[PDB]
């Protein structure tokens, strides 16, 4: 798998995160991110994907050491952490064939796992519209705890 790069944007209170909603296979909510182009540096990919999906430019705010990275089915996803972006910021995707909507969510209200179906004696997990975001939530809470307290 080709690696993906993007950002976790937080507001000034550190309470809220910016998610984007896609279409079809990507119909639910996730952090803004996408696949790296040939010979493109990780920080340049993250700024390009975030600007395409939100219309906000992170280039002057990226810190090279501040990121969460996960490997999911042998594909690497690295999201740079960008705190302190005001909630009254005007966001507008470029790529509206790809992005349905953009919204702020409370970090403490987001799920960090999907629910089983043990009440139905059935295997697997119940659908959840935050499925693409969920793997990063626990690592994000732990990162904010260590850096800020």
């Amino acid at each position: 798998g080709v690696p993906t790069y993007g950002a976790i944007i937080l507001d000034e209170t550190l309470e809220n995160v910016l998610l984007v909603q896609g279409y079809l296979a990507k119909s639910g909510w996730g952090f803004p991110k996408g696949k790296v182009n040939k010979e493109e540096a990780p920080h340049d990919c993250a700024a390009r994907e975030v600007f395409e999906e939100t219309g906000f430019d992170i280039k002057d705010y990226i810190c090279k050491d501040d990121y969460i990275e996960l490997r999911i089915n042998d594909q690497l996803a690295r999201l740079y952490i960008i705190p302190g972006i005001p909630k009254d910021t005007k966001f507008n995707p470029k790529t509206r064939r790809e992005i349905r909507n953009i919204e702020w969510f409370s970090i403490e209200k987001l799920p960090c796992h999907r629910n089983d179906m043990t009440p139905k004696s059935k295997l697997g997990l119940a659908p959840n519209k935050f499925f693409m975001a969920i793997p990063f939530i626990r690592p994000l809470r732990d990162w904010l705890s260590r850096r800020f307290g």
